[PDB]
């Protein structure tokens, strides 16, 4: 189902990586954030919601969604309540970049454009079909 | 044509807002950045390219694309070489949020979800059709 996303943080090199997965397609978005915080999660969701039709969000750590900032974002945006494979791609391109955040975006790109249709194509097809 | 984007910075409240427009649909993405820098532009393009099939980019200030970091991102990602309407929506929601960056994302959301099909639907349709 096309409005469902998964959202979790992983850790790498002492930093936090917020990873959203469009469950039906396997498409990902990710950002490196300073701290694993309710506020950062909220802002992330705002950005995600303006880009895709986000209806429901799941997580492996329910306590992530407990902050008032997060609930307020989900309220405003109308939302209701890979990390190993990505680390793999991060590892493969890590040395081409100085900043971890740059390596993460390189990795997100590679993940979304690979065929094994790519995740990037499937999200768009699934969502266009739903219109 | 579906792989064409426009990219420019505007200024608001002493900060820089990077605005990308998918020309065929009018869909936007935007971020608040510390400084109008080649490096920030590069990183922005990396993120944009992993999310959408970006083929060519235009700007109103050609000197934006002059930094080696920018050319290197366009090289890696395979890329070749609204601000008033968005400010309008920013103005309308500005008071609901503390941080400008939050108001910008609120505004991007409102811009992409409005019908006047929304920009958000058209990008996806145009791109799915192209697959
Ligand atoms: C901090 C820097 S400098 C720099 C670069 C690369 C070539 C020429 C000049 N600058 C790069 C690049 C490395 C990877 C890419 C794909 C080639 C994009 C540009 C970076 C890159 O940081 C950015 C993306 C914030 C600029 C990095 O983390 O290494
Ligand atoms: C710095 C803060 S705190 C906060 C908030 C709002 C309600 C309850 C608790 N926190 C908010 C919110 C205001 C707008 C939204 C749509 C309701 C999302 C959450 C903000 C918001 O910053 C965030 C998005 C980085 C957290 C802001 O700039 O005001
Ligand atoms: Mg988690
Ligand atoms: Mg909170
Ligand atoms: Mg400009
Ligand atoms: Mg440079």
């Amino acid at each position: 189902s096309p409005g469902i996303w998964q959202l979790d943080c992983t850790h790498l090199e002492g930093k936090v990586i917020l990873v959203a997965v469009h469950v039906a397609s396997g498409y990902i978005e990710a950002e490196v954030i300073p701290a694993e915080t309710g506020q950062e999660t909220a802002y992330f969701l705002l950005k995600l919601a303006g880009r895709w039709p986000v209806k429901t969000v799941h997580t492996d750590n329910g306590s992530n969604f407990t902050s008032a900032a997060v609930k307020a974002a989900c309220w405003w945006a109308g939302i209701k309540q890979m990390n190993k494979e990505l680390k793999k791609i991060i590892g493969q391109v890590r040395d081409q970049a100085e900043h971890l955040k740059t390596a993460v975006q390189m990795a997100v790109f590679i993940h979304n454009k690979k065929r094994k249709y790519s995740a990037g194509e499937r999200i768009v097809d699934i969502i266009a079909t739903d219109i």
